[PDB]
């Protein structure tokens, strides 16, 4: 029989957060899947949420699929540019659209971030059943601030805007907490399914994305765990990554860069609030894991899990952003939060708190990689991923084989026996995948789905990367980089520390040719 699919996406989860990826956070359900499956150390997304999601569900690049930049970042200049529509566009066909016409039941519960309008919903784009947060974020409990002209832009852009199928919801249920509600709905849809046909189940959490919020009883489990701070944590993560074989023992970690005060420079009250944010974060991840368990355990008891291809991934690097640092997110975010929320120590994590853990906590989870979410360095794009499917040969191991989010759609089509329709679908021109099916690799026929000549690009927020084999060039503009192409050998320098631009000018030049072709193939506009 054709397999089921369960595609689970964490939101801004960091590389070493989960237990089997070197973390101290309780993730038993994921860990059971991970150790019996295949853990990926060289799996890549885009550097931010909607770009990644557009790639996941198409098998092509975000600049083609409609999210050339984030909608919330769109300009009048970028306006009519193809692929910069700000929603999944009609130049692509989505994975669920293809499966659904081939007899799969398409079921989703979670964050969408691929369009706000009726014709852009999961219902519109291939899901027979869906319960979805349409924006990029929202209050986990559905506590909404006043909305008027004076509301910070980052809050105006993140209302708790939910749909079920075609119905825009006017209320949320009592006791609504995002991760629990997604677990509840997806379980509902699975229990309500036609058991005589396969399913494609999509479970995009909004945890552990800001605002950091979680049940108090889970936050309590972490009381005091993070009192030694983000650098002490980074060292624990690095040690554990090397003990587990996820990173080689000789790997040189990128230095931590931030403009904030280091832990030892903070006052006791400042530390206590920052540590509490990280305790809350941990609980978000544990609670997400618990919901995943509810879904997976149900499938297991049904006798369906072993014929379910289970993919878990984060959508981008850990979130190091200081939301107060960007005037576009304002005006006066901190003041608004001071007047509308309660970020007192004892209230952090509750519905009427609103915190984010910042650059030092984030870089603890991306280490040894350079930087974090919204950068084209490895910190922003290399994400934890696991595949559990016992029909595959490559299970029980850790793989450092190059892989991307664009490989997923072709892999699942392949397993489903469903052909990509080529260049036309429903009477319109569509893009063909840029990724490659993982089947030969995971079936043990080949060592990897890519090779030394594979070329992949990235570009978002003025930053660039271009990679061929294990050679990668990066471009970070001022004030966050040198506004010049830097060149790295990822096989020797996973931390992107040693710029080889001057010593290997021919390799850089080759990569710059690839970058131009990437721009041209995908329609990148800066
Ligand atoms: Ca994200």
């Amino acid at each position: 029989k054709r397999p089921n699919f369960l595609v689970i996406v964490a939101d801004d989860l960091g590389f070493s957060d989960i237990g089997t990826f070197g973390g101290e956070i309780a993730t038993p359900n994921l860990d059971a899947l991970a150790i019996a499956g295949l853990r990926l150390t060289d799996f890549h997304t885009a550097s931010a949420a909607s770009p990644t999601r557009s790639m996941l569900l198409t098998g092509t690049d975000h600049h083609i699929a409609g999210i050339g930049t984030m909608a919330e970042a769109l300009t009048p200049e970028l306006e009519g540019k193809p692929g910069y529509e700000g929603h999944l566009n009609e130049r692509v066909v989505a994975l669920p659209e293809l499966l659904r016409e081939a007899g799969y039941q398409t079921l989703m519960a979670g964050k969408w971030h691929l369009g706000l309008k009726p014709e852009q919903t999961p219902h519109a784009r291939g899901f027979e059943r869906s319960f979805a947060l349409l924006p990029g974020a929202a209050n986990h409990y559905g506590f909404e601030p006043p909305y008027d002209e004076s509301t910070p832009r980052i809050l105006k852009g993140t209302p708790a805007l939910y749909v079920e199928d075609e119905r825009y919801l006017d209320t949320l249920p009592e006791g609504f907490y995002s991760s629990d509600a997604f677990g509840d709905k997806l379980l509902q849809y699975l229990k309500e399914r036609d058991q005589s046909r396969p399913f494609f189940a999509y479970l995009p959490f909004s945890a552990p994305h800001w605002p950091l919020q979680a049940p108090r009883e889970i936050v309590e489990k972490y009381r005091g765990r993070y009192d030694a701070g983000p650098e002490a944590l980074r060292q624990e993560r690095l040690a554990r990554l090397k003990e587990l074989g996820l990173v080689e023992a000789d790997v040189e970690a990128h230095p931590v860069l931030a403009l904030t005060r280091e832990w030892e420079a903070l006052e006791d009250e400042e530390r206590a609030k920052s540590a509490r944010a990280m305790e809350v974060y941990a609980a978000m991840v544990e609670r997400m894991d618990w919901n995943i368990g509810r879904v997976v355990d149900y499938l297991r008891r049904q006798g369906e899990l072993d014929n379910t291809f289970v993919l878990f991934m984060s959508d981008n690097g850990a979130e190091g952003a200081l939301l107060e640092a960007f005037p576009k997110f304002g005006p006066d975010l901190l003041d608004f939060l001071d007047r509308h929320y309660d970020n007192s120590l004892e209230n952090i994590g509750r519905a009427n708190s609103y915190v984010w853990y910042g650059p030092r906590w984030a870089q603890a989870a991306t280490a040894p990689s350079r930087l974090y979410k919204a950068f084209t360095t490895q910190g922003g794009i290399r994400v934890p991923a696991l595949v559990r499917y016992p029909r595959l040969s490559r299970q029980g191991a850790i793989s450092h084989a190059f892989a991307t989010v664009m490989d997923v759609t072709p892999t699942l089509l392949d397993l489903a026996g469903v052909r990509h329709p080529g260049k036309r679908w429903r009477g319109r021109e569509i893009a063909e995948p840029r990724g490659r099916s993982w089947l030969g690799w995971l079936s043990g026929e080949t060592e990897a789905a890519h090779d030394e000549n594979t070329v992949t690009g990235w570009g978002l927020f003025g930053m660039r990367a271009i990679r061929q084999g294990d050679w990668k060039a990066v471009y970070l503009p001022a004030p966050v980089g040198p506004a010049t192409w830097q060149l790295y050998d990822l096989a020797r320098d996973p931390g992107e520390i040693h710029d080889l631009a001057d010593s290997q000018p021919g390799k850089l030049a080759e990569l710059i040719e690839h970058w131009k072709r990437y721009v041209s193939d995908t329609g990148v506009v800066e």
